[PDB]
């Protein structure tokens, strides 16, 4: 009865938002011939969808920024899609990322996804440098469970005003399995008066022991039905990938309709499961 | 708010289900070399959940008849599980059918899937044959949609009630999509007074053009929203793989949600499908 | 709630094309009926009903057998009549192309259905009360007549208009548990004229929920609204009973179309 | 228990004249809490909106209330306005922007003149040119608490959308009625038009259940009332207790809903 109807209504929900749905993809920069081939397939394929817009990310202390941005020109000479790379500014000073950012203005690169990085400068500090460089589109991190380093969620919430009020027009969320916990986040933006939307950024699991590893790292809380459902798979990726799959379509079903409209996949290089995930929100080529 | 919490609580529900839930599979007789190793190859994987039962088709007026026999004794000789061949009543008289029964009790074979296979004599009639000749476990066909031969719903209804009374220890069903038809269809059976389970034979469907031929011809309903699912990956077995298992995923869920324990798959020969889903219901080696 | 709304209306879209209907008409009394009658066949028509109906009246039924097509089927009741005429209409009827014979009684319908076997294969059909015939001693006994009807060779039962769906589902499950193979179509009475629907009820012992009474307060001089608000109760009618699996509709029409043709309209029933 | 308002359009035919004042009559039995009366700048002018406002109080008593955008207007030109209408009895005013000052600058404007009862536009599936969903939020909020004393939302076929916008107001502290606007469809070609200009969503339901009827008037309108009739049902059950109807100046449709809502003469 209920749930049987829920279901038939939220499946229907969703076949009508097709052609509404923005989504957006990042990537990461090859350390392998393999993975750069892997990169360029899945660019390719991703790149038919049609997404706002793709991003690289790019290793805090790292000294690997050369990388990021010789990507960044490929994807767009290749597919004439816009591709923000992402900039850290605790390893450089402002002289460097003023020039670091003029460089990619002058280069075509518009927008800007701006993060401080793993430990002078802070997120917001980095987004006001770079619209008095020029006027970026700036994207910002969003953390519905609080990023770890935070006094309080109140600090962190004010912090993500802090940069949306200099400058950053959208937020993209750390990834999250408890959907309740974005929603809830959500509304607590809009008590706090930020105006932009919270895009939430989608992990697609199909290695959980990888994605754990984030996890506990960054404080997201991986649901007990969730560990369940991976439990006993480590050496079956076929099984990891069709439960990965259902996690996530069933993710961004509920969330479409919540009223969500944006997607961003932490696709890790890889297309098959975000490809799938936005075939299911009618993002089709 | 409500559309997330009922997935925690329906996810959460079916993580504690694991150890209770019974599954049996469906295959059918290779016809080239490739698909006996495919099967074989299935055999082995499925085995391993330790199903209840699996059975094995038999193609009415095809004259294949050693085809099946020959499958169901390799299974039992390989396997050690309860192998139930099927036995259609249309093309063959009750002497050999009598004769064929009697092969099979003495060949171990102590259940049978008595069916009527399409166009003297009607599955119930086999039903009352097949237990004159010994204490067989039957098990019958089920018509959540209604036969399409049947004069009227009542009449399909009355026939399976008939089946039951003359034997038939358990109902198994077509496969169906609408969640809602199989739910309304078990509480008739109550109504009618039929007291054995009405096991759900789901279908897992990674090649929709085959399951919408196989549903046109049986009357069963694909909601829209699920053609729209599959509208567009004619050309992409993978995307469809994806979004079949969740289909199948997010059924099982909401039936072992209202109390089905008990799972039948037509698995075509192919076990990553139903493999996964088994996995999701708690079902692992 | 809503979700349940979301998807009771889409189940009902998708059921387009997979229903059948059929409409049940009664012989003009004046010119003006004849205008209207003919005018609703036609419109009517259109939508391809499994078959259509007329009260007991043979003369309409060659009139639209010779208009439309469409299998005319007059109702035959026992009242002013001997088994020696029936068979001699029932034989002159199916010497005339007519096949179908809705079998009343007005010596009871088993036997008019069985007289009529006796004589041709016609297509049986009868009618059925959930809510028991004012006649009948018991529920049982009315049901087990159904039975003994049926028996006697009724291939399908239509039952007599009701407005509590309950009333009809419960009913359909004694049905089955009861034996009868039928499919029950259930009769449905558009409702424009609240006044005349309550007469029809309180003479056929059809009960009128109160929320339904409620919902015709004070609308006796207010036909537009009467129209919208029966129309709308005959609409979530149809619709929760598709959702349970009723294929088959029949139309009391009253000779009108509007409202009939509208509420097909819903089930996907379209020209 | 329900309180209803009726929305009606400046008749710009003498037909669509006569037409506006039966269902005046008709309507006004219901006893709404208010009617209100739509301003095209292109087509009538505040003088016609103003005119059938004066008309409907003198006729019936019932309060009536203009609906005043700021486009094309200067400040001083509103005040002056507002005034007039204060003078003249006009007490409850439908502040809007208008399409292309904010409608909150309206609201701010108004109450500095008097103490107006005044009503703004919510939209459950966002206004088309709003920077995001979180924004058109916040500027409800603002109108609010600008001296907004409640909001009307534009039509919706979709009910759960108007369910989580009504949560999502109340989680942002929006303490006043978010009346659902009620279109009760009799012509599906003008309501997809109206629609396909605000982003509104037309389930496939819907156009199913009106595909083939476009020349088909009687069946249209069973279909539309069935159909209002089912939504008003739901809001109702779900606590909903204030109804707006866009009339579109015909009363059968609305008046047969509110009979159905226990809304009768
Ligand atoms: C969409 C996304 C993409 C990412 N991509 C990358 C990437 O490519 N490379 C990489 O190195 N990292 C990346 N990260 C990780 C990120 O850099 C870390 O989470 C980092 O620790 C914080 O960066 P931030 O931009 O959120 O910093 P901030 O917004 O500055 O926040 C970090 C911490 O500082 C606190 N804070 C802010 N201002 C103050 C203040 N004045 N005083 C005290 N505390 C304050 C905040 O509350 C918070 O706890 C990404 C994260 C997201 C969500
Ligand atoms: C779990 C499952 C497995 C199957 N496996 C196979 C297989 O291996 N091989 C194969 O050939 N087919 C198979 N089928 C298909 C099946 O044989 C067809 O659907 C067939 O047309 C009916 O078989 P049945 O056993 O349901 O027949 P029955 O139960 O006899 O029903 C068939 C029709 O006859 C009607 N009926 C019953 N008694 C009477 C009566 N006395 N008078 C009039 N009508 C009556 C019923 O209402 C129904 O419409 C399977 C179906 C299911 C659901
Ligand atoms: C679809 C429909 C169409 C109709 N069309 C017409 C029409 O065209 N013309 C017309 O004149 N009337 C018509 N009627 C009304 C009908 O004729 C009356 O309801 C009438 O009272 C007889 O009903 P019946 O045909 O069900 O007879 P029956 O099926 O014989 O049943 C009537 C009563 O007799 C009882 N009963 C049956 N057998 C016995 C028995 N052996 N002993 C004691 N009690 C018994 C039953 O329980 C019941 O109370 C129609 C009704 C329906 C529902
Ligand atoms: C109940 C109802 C009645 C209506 N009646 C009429 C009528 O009679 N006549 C007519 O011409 N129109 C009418 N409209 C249509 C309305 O005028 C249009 O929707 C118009 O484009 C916006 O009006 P608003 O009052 O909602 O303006 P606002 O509330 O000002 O909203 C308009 C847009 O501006 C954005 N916004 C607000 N403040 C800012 C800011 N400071 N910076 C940037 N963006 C901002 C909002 O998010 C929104 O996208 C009606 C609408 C409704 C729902
Ligand atoms: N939340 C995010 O989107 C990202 C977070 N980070 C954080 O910054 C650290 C340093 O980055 P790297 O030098 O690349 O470390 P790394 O070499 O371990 O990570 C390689 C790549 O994996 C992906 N990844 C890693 N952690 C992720 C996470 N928590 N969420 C989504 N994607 C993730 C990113 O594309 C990253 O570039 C990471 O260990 C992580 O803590 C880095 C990139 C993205
Ligand atoms: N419902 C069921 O479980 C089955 C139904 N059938 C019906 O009997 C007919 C004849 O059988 P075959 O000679 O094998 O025809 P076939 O050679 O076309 O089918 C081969 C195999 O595919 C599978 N299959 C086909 N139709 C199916 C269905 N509707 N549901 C589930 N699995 C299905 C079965 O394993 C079947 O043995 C089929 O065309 C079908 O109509 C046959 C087998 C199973
Ligand atoms: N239930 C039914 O389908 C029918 C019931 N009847 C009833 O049997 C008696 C004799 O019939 P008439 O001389 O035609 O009466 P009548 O002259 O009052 O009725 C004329 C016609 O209106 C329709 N009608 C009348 N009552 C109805 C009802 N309760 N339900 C559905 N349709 C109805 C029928 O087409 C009937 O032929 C009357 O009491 C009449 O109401 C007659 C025909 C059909
Ligand atoms: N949401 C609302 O209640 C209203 C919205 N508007 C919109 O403002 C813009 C300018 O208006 P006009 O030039 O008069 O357009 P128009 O000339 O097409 O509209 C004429 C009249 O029809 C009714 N109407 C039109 N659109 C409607 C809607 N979406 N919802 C409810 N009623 C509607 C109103 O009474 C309006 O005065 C248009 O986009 C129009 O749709 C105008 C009045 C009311």
């Amino acid at each position: 009865f209920f749930h049987a109807s829920q279901r038939d209504a939220l499946n229907q929900s969703l076949a009508e938002v097709q052609g509404q749905i923005n989504v957006s993809f990042e990537f990461f920069p090859p350390r392998t011939s393999e993975m750069e081939q892997t990169l360029w397939n899945s660019i390719d394929r991703l790149s038919s969808l049609k997404p706002k817009f793709v991003s690289v990310t790019y290793g805090a202390n790292s000294g690997e920024r050369d990388r990021t941005h010789s990507i960044i020109k490929g994807i767009k000479d290749r597919t004439g899609l816009e591709a923000a790379p992402h900039l850290t500014c605790i390893d450089a000073t402002p002289d460097e990322l003023r020039t670091i950012a003029r460089d990619y203005w002058n280069n075509g690169i518009r927008h800007i996804v701006a993060l401080r990085g793993d430990l002078e400068m802070y997120a917001s500090d980095l987004v006001t440098l770079l619209k008095e460089v020029a006027d970026f589109d700036i994207s910002v991190a969003a953390y519905p469970e609080v990023h770890p380093e935070a006094k309080s969620a109140q600090a962190d919430l004010l912090n993500l005003k802090r940069k949306v009020d200099a400058g950053a027009n959208r937020a993209i969320t750390q990834f999250f399995f408890d959907v309740e916990s974005y929603l809830r986040f959500r509304d607590r933006c809009v008590s706090a008066g930020i105006d932009v939307e919270i895009i939430p950024g989608i992990l697609p699991v199909s290695n959980f022991k990888q994605a754990k590893k984030f996890a506990d790292m960054t404080n997201v809380r991986i649901p007990a039905w969730m560990a369940q459902m991976f439990d006993g798979l480590d050496d079956d990726a076929e099984t990891r990938k069709l439960v990965g799959a259902n996690i996530a379509m069933d993710m961004v079903k509920i969330l479409s309709r919540e009223g969500v409209k944006d997607f961003h996949f932490y696709t890790l290089n890889r297309a098959e499961m975000s490809y799938a995930i936005c075939h299911t929100l009618g993002v089709r080529p």
